[PDB]
């Protein structure tokens, strides 16, 4: 499995705004900070996996989509519209020619503003 790193750790990462972001940047290298203002219902692909999006605004009003994949459940609850997150270990991805953060299970850690 991946070392995403203590709580510490994970916080130690820099923050980056969307502007700041690119294709195949290290996973590990850094943590997103956003509020999020939509979260789609859950969906599933012909191989049986869930999957949801959500779109997320950055400290400099600037907003991306963000879609999860796989054991949905385990991390579906914890995001609400409104309130803020990190998250670690996204993955970005290029789609036409637009910029996402994709989420697989296994990869990434969610860290709630309101635990803080």
């Amino acid at each position: 499995n991946f070392n995403i790193g203590s709580l510490s750790d994970q916080l130690s990462k820099q923050t980056l705004l969307i502007s700041q972001l690119q294709v195949g940047k290290n996973r590990f290298s850094f943590k997103f900070e956003g509020r999020v203002v939509y979260k789609s219902s859950t969906f599933q692909n012909q191989q049986d996996s869930k999957y949801f999006f959500i779109t997320a605004q950055d400290a400099n009003n600037q907003e991306i989509n963000m879609s999860f994949w796989q054991k949905v459940d385990q991390s579906y609850q914890t995001l609400k519209v409104g309130q803020y997150y990190y998250f670690i270990g996204g993955e970005v991805k290029q789609f036409k020619n637009n910029l996402e953060l994709k989420f697989k299970f296994g990869d990434y850690q969610i860290i709630p503003k309101e635990t803080l």
